[PDB]
């Protein structure tokens, strides 16, 4: 069954915050929250109230067993003020998915969407409107058994948190990345390709390391080919010109071991769509990589994701050998494209059915 | 060497006792909670005093780094009543070492193993009284420590909350006979994998493995054989290690359990049982990787006398079939006695309940 967006119930908040006159990303909070809690029978009624903290039993199945899992999605506002987010529904997707591999409870997708919607309006003077800014969406979705068994939970929390959220760069600035078969994200038989947060807390050792090497993301790579799976927390893709003649755009495929993107999606869409060169999913290797610097065949390495939109990436340390990636010597003008085309969609410059209004 | 520890101290402990003491259980596992339990907290002035307080919820800050990003560890260990109504902790010193290395491997603050082993042991003593003395009983007692920031960003948190909890549990085995398992053998799920966190006990690699436990009694088997490498290593049984006691190709008798190599848990009733078996000097032990073509082999030739898992919640588990590439083996353990096991079993009770003297034994 599923918690329905008609019987939302508002809480105003009595204490609001007071907004932001410099945004850093995950710190500011918006003055209101959803919660619906889930038991033996069924969900509760969805309510929108006062960001607040969560009150847990000591044994809560979301601290000692890591039934958890979380979204991220972005609004943004136009110059007339009209908010609109980003392909929502694919977040609610996948969202769906990560509460299933967690034996959490099922809801409807377009009822959650529809109360994200509500809780939005009703903080829509938080979502800031400057260049390059947009409200982050984080809704989280939480097991809340008061037991120690390793079992499916009887009790969950589902809620929703926003931030609004400063411009990521105007102009695209790359990054290093450290490149080191030792560290490993995900593996085939895992749940890499869900977005649970037992995936997270095992980076933030590695991503120490980057920083300690002089790199500031991680380039997660896998198996004995040293496969280039994900980058940080985005998605990987290549523009070069392939070992058969052919200019592609690559990114890895949906084997398990990559976090299906919603940016990702979008990346091979809109290309697919222009149908100008080649557009695939496979694996790339670190060997091809090598090889196709060396040749002159790499035009641009970047990074997708909700942070950014589009990464640029500049230089790969791997293991003690430093590759310089041509990125910003070939304009960059996929990057600058793909950033233009969603910029215009994603501020509703360019009418389009990706966006869906609050 | 001039500077006091930054660890909390069990000198600066703070007690506030309950108003309304629950009634004993007169048992499911996990969720029978005691009176007391321990919260310690750290921040960027450090661990602030440790403290016993009644048992109470947790109040957290919405974007917790502990329920987005999975900074969370725990450990598992228990605490047993002997005759004398003496309580005895089980070579907790090994569980303080194992949860220092997980808090190392999520960032979250180090602290002093002796000041949390003594804090404990001051909580155990003001629940002393929910410890059973029944045969098989115990108390189960569970540390966490917990990434506590206010922030979505990925990162080494500056706030972190440790706390224990404490659990009164029946006899694993009713009526104090052990019963042999079914295990569901298959390689499409792992558990982890090398240079992963398996062998740290992180959250993180538990809740994946509620849907397979379900596979697993959806398919008519009890617990999840987790497979591991294109041979189809075994290397852990559920929650617990595996080992082998059987003749090896070589002919000679053994005890045998996969080495430490990254994918393994190294479980504390795990080392006991080499510690012990090493001891006696009877047969080999040793740590090597045990495969399925292996013990098919074995199993085909009648080599195989006893297979077990270890760990907390039971010392020694038997197990009697394995369903792996949908055929059902058939493991002798309960025909071969299983001598083995319930001479483990027996060990092990008298040490635990202080029968015997022993180091591995930490008094209440
Ligand atoms: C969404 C986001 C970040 C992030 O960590 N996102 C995650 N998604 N999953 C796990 S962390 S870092 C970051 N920096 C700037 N602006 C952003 O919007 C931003
Ligand atoms: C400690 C324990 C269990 C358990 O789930 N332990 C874990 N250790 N790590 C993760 S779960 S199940 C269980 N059943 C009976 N008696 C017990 O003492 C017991
Ligand atoms: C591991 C990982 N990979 C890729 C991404 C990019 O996903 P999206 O484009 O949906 O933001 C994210 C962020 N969700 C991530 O956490
Ligand atoms: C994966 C795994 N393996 C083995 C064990 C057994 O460990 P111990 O003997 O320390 O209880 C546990 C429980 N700690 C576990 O969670
Ligand atoms: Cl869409
Ligand atoms: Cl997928
Ligand atoms: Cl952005
Ligand atoms: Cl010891
Ligand atoms: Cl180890
Ligand atoms: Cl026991």
């Amino acid at each position: 069954s599923s918690f329905k967006a008609a019987d939302l119930q508002l809480e105003m908040t009595q204490k609001p915050h007071k907004k932001p006159g410099p945004l850093v990303f995950g710190k500011t909070f918006t003055d209101h929250m959803l919660m619906v809690e889930w038991n033996d029978k069924g969900w509760g009624q969805p309510r929108i109230q006062p960001f607040q903290n969560l009150t847990l039993h000591p044994a809560s199945s979301s601290l000692h067993y890591s039934l958890q899992l979380f979204e991220g999605m972005k609004a943004f506002k136009g110059k007339d003020q009209q908010v609109r987010l980003f392909r929502p529904w694919l977040n609610m997707d996948r969202m769906l998915r990560s509460a299933m591999r967690l034996c959490l409870p099922s809801f409807d997708k377009l009822e959650l969407l529809e109360c994200i919607r509500r809780l939005i309006e009703v903080d829509k003077d938080w979502v800031p409107d400057a260049a390059g800014t947009s409200l982050y969406v984080r809704p989280v979705l939480i097991g809340n058994e008061p037991s120690l068994g390793v079992s499916q939970p009887t009790r969950a929390l589902l809620f929703v948190i926003l931030c609004p959220v400063g411009a990521y760069f105007g102009s695209v600035t790359p990054v290093s990345l450290l490149a080191d078969p030792a560290f490993i994200r995900a593996w085939v038989g895992g749940v890499g390709n869900y977005k649970l947060g037992g995936n997270y807390g095992p980076t933030v050792l590695v991503q120490q390391e980057a920083l300690k090497r002089g790199c500031e993301q991680v380039l997660w790579l896998y198996g004995p080919d040293h496969q280039l799976t994900e980058v940080g927390t985005m998605n990987i893709f290549v523009y070069w010109t392939h070992e058969d003649g052919v200019l592609e755009l690559v990114t890895p495929p949906l084997n398990g071991v990559i976090l299906p993107g919603v940016v990702r999606q979008s990346l091979l869409d809109m290309a697919q769509t222009w149908g100008e060169f080649r557009v695939v999913e496979r694996t790339i290797t670190m060997k091809q990589l090598l090889r196709a610097l060396e040749e002159g065949r790499v035009r641009e390495v970047f990074g997708s994701g909700t942070a950014c939109q589009v990464c640029p990436v500049h230089r790969i340390l791997y293991k003690d050998r430093n590759l310089h990636i041509p990125t910003m010597e070939n304009g960059p003008e996929l990057i600058l494209r793909f950033q233009k085309e969603l910029k215009e969609i994603q501020y509703g410059i360019r009418a389009h059915e990706w966006m869906f209004p609050v």
